[PDB]
């Protein structure tokens, strides 16, 4: 209720496990997610992108929250997401719809802003790099990432069962899933020898060993545009098993891999599809990307690619007085996406990564995506 030159937009929604409120929602088609410190992501009314507003996102050294694969690691997040659900997503229907959704993590699933698997889909967003950023950040500033089943699982006798929701519901109540991996449940006790609970009543468990159950979760985005190593870099990554193995660690480093030659393994494939030196990529003005994605194929159970996907990306800006236009990846033929039953969204903004604290920050704007 009073305007400045930069107005923190500091509402966050979990869409795996939340709806977002009516005002937590992002002109009209956003939610945000990863920390909520004011500086993170702010609307810019100085720096204009089509002559409105743009999104500063911005990370300190300190604003690593979240916990990485390798011990110790450490990765920071301010994005926007164009798929979550609402209140209105289940309005009329039965009440424990919405509850089983949150403790599948599925509540997005009932939402907007996911296409589906082995569709081919047109997207563009803009981007302003400033010269204040440092050619050593590690950050991903635009990505479409996959949404994983739910209730796929491997049971402790190493068979693969997709179990209902409410049999995944069952499951939970006697598992503890530690990101991907179950865990046996324990009831935590207080330095009283009494059962802990919730801040907010509810009771609380901590992993005892593995329990043999593990579910599917994580894994790499499917793209990712970003800057690493020196270099700006478009990543495409495909994993065909029908459950996701988590240890397959397949992660093409872009400073020392090929464009276009796939590092593989037995079920993933992490291709570069562009590469350049950051002190080349354009400073100080609006590039806007449009992104061409056949989505690939994939067999789910039978773990085949049906059809290979397909890549395209233009990049367009001004500079010193006219439009350029480079097509840096060309109508490529790659592989792209999950063996999974639902498709992929996108978000934008700041995914700090590879154990990086270097700060970042820069502006985004100018989002469309289209079925086309
Ligand atoms: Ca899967």
């Amino acid at each position: 209720k009073n305007t400045q030159t930069l107005m923190p937009l500091t509402e966050r929604v979990n869409v795996q496990a939340d709806s977002a409120r009516i005002n937590q929602i992002i002109d009209g088609c956003w939610v945000a997610v990863g920390t909520n410190k004011p500086h993170a992501i702010q609307r810019d009314f100085t720096n204009l992108f089509d002559g409105k507003p743009s999104y500063r996102f911005e990370l300190k050294t300190e604003d690593n929250t979240l916990e990485g694969y390798a011990k110790g690691e450490t990765k920071g997040r301010a994005e926007f997401s164009y798929c979550y659900a609402t209140s209105d997503d289940f309005k009329g229907l039965p009440a424990d719809v919405y509850q089983k959704a949150q403790i599948t993590k599925t509540v997005y699933h009932h939402g907007k802003g996911a296409c589906p698997q082995g569709s081919s889909r047109d997207y563009e967003f803009s981007v302003y790099i400033p010269s204040s950023l440092d050619s050593n950040v590690s950050t991903i500033f635009a990505q479409w990432h996959g949404m994983p089943d739910r209730t796929l699982v491997q049971t402790p006798q190493g068979e693969v069962k997709k179990l209902t929701v409410d049999e995944f519901v069952e499951l939970e109540k006697t598992t503890f899933f530690k990101k991907n991996a179950g865990h046996e449940k324990v009831v935590r006790l207080d330095k009283q020898g009494n059962p802990m609970k919730d801040k907010n009543g509810k009771p609380v468990y901590k992993a005892g060993k593995l329990n043999g159950w593990l579910v599917e979760q994580g894994g790499y985005p499917p793209l990712a545009f970003g800057f690493s190593g020196g270099l700006f870099y478009i990543k495409a990554n495909s994993d065909r098993k029908w459950l996701t193995d988590k240890d397959d660690r397949c992660n093409a480093n872009p400073g020392k891999t090929p464009v276009m030659k796939p590092l593989t393994s037995e079920y993933k494939a992490s291709t570069i599809a562009y590469k350049l030196p950051f002190a080349d990529f354009p400073k100080d003005c609006w590039i806007t990307f449009r992104v061409h994605i056949d989505w690939t194929v994939y067999g789910k159970e039978a773990e085949t690619i049906v059809k290979p996907g397909m890549l395209d990306v233009r990049m367009d800006y001004q500079e010193q007085g006219k439009k350029v236009s480079k097509h840096i990846v060309n109508n490529e033929k790659i592989l792209i996406g999950r063996n999974d039953e639902d498709g992929y969204y996108f978000k934008f903004g700041i995914y700090r990564v590879g154990d990086s604290t270097v700060p970042v920050c820069y502006n985004l704007a100018g989002y469309s995506e289209r079925l086309e």
